[PDB]
């Protein structure tokens, strides 16, 4: 009665993966050349979708992306398009009952174009329906459509530049203390509803490069919170993403690195000092983290 | 009694320009090798600044950037540092009171680290003070420091992708219309107080790819407003910049590209159409413009296709 095959003669795939590039933040469309096979090369071919196809987050039902489908140069929907028989330009030369090749295109993207897709595994179906002249001289081809957006987290300077791998704290010889390093930062994330968990991988210390026993503690605060080896969580809501501004980038958070003696009033031993702040930023429950080692130096001059 | 010249023997410049790197968002330091001339090559040289030097925006005095000044390896402040004469390592071999060469580093950075500075012209003075034995006698060398932060404007997709080079408009045979292309865009600028001026460079048409006479008009709207070859102004405050969000970036602005057939109610001629939208965005009163040329395609399919 009616069927739709690859232009080969091969059966259409039951399933289809749409390759994602993190670089361009798009899915590559699935593109196949097809032919209609029929007994009846005189009736209008009526092409529709059985429902509106959606890629849906396989772990979360609120997170959707519209699938687009075209066939024969025509955007398909739940409303049927009719192709005149003569247009599909059937052969009966020696393959009798087979249309010219028509491209099937399966595309996906976010519902608001220009915005990035959420981290996740996505699943849906394209139910393609072809009839002659209505009735049920009918075929349904279902194609499973899956995609994958790998969870991703970056920490950048608020200007988009990489964080310094090396930082120098000035010493005030009057107050006997250090001037704090302060850099404005933003988290760039795929998964903007998840907690951000921030720790230090180890307790940081400035060490006298000539005297292994002369340490002074470093203090690190981020986003207004004093950090340590014990993880502190930041609710996504208290970080200031927007669903209508700079999508998937937090508001500016101040990174603050300082140093002082363990006890106030101590005269810091004259010398050059060094140490490494290891900053760990983890995406809630996505198995993704970013790690920044920052070398911290200082000189104590009398 | 005490003065400071270049290592050559030439006088210090009265003025110095800081080249700004747009890529790294910082300034190329001015570095000059200097020698101290004196009558008393055996004393403490006391080196200090008269004032705290700022680069200040020359059309706005609330926009400031700190100057750093070093000499001999030491960062200088309004508090004086002493240099032991022995340390400056003076000659009297046939130059009778002249130091070993010691480098003057004039630098500046943005007010807040990790933040791009505003487009503008900045001016300040380094008022370098040197003293013999911290007594009655001294020398002031003033160096004017200017820097320029060049205006920049980029138009991007809201996710930070580039705009597409190419756009395909679907045709609906039932309503006899095109489905509009929509994309969310943001303006990135360092000159965030200026008007953004938006026009089309040419009046855009979908033309039949094989016949020039057969054409349909392309409509373009950005940020709610229909674009033409006449420029339209958008006030900076309307575009929803923030002094404390993602700085230098507008709120999202929808670009909408459509086409209508030449006469309403009439099926466009069957065939394949192509044309260019040349979108020009200009920063108000600056030079700096961005142009995005988008190719707009369309396949028309009437009578052949129904409902």
């Amino acid at each position: 009665m009616i069927d739709l095959l690859q232009a080969d003669g091969n059966a259409l795939p039951s399933a289809v993966k749409l390759a994602y590039s993190p670089a361009s933040k798009t899915f590559e469309s699935y593109r196949v050349m097809t032919q209609v096979h029929t007994n009846d090369a005189t009736k209008k071919v009526i092409v529709k979708l059985a429902d509106t196809p959606q890629l849906t987050d396989v772990l979360n039902s609120t997170v959707q992306m519209p699938i687009s489908v075209s066939w024969g140069g025509q955007v398909l929907s739940t409303t049927a398009k009719e192709f005149e028989a003569a247009a599909l330009g059937y052969s009966a030369s020696g393959v009798n009952g087979v249309s010219s090749s028509q491209e099937l295109v399966i595309s996906a993207a976010p519902k608001t174009a220009g915005t990035a897709p959420t981290a996740g595994n996505y699943s849906g179906v394209v139910s393609l329906v072809m009839t002659l002249g209505s009735d049920n001289k009918q075929v349904e081809k279902n194609i499973t459509v899956t995609a994958s957006v790998d969870p991703v987290i970056e920490l950048l300077q608020a200007d988009g530049n990489a964080l310094p791998s090396a930082v120098k704290l000035a010493y005030s010889p009057a107050s006997k203390t250090f001037e704090s390093y302060r850099v404005m930062t933003q988290v760039h994330t795929n998964d903007a509803t998840k907690k951000v968990i921030v720790k230090l991988a180890d307790t940081p210390q400035l060490t006298d490069v000539l005297n292994s026993t002369v340490q002074m503690p470093i203090s690190v605060s981020w986003g207004g919170q004093v950090l340590s080896t014990t993880a502190k969580e930041f609710e996504a809501a208290a970080l200031g993403y927007s669903a209508s501004g700079v999508n998937g980038v937090s508001s500016s958070q101040e990174l603050v690195i300082s140093a002082a003696p363990k006890t106030a009033g101590t005269a810091p031993t004259a010398g050059n000092y060094s140490g490494v702040v290891s900053l760990v930023m983890t995406l809630g429950s996505d198995n993704k983290q970013v790690e920044k080692n920052i070398t911290v130096t200082a000189s104590v001059d009398p």
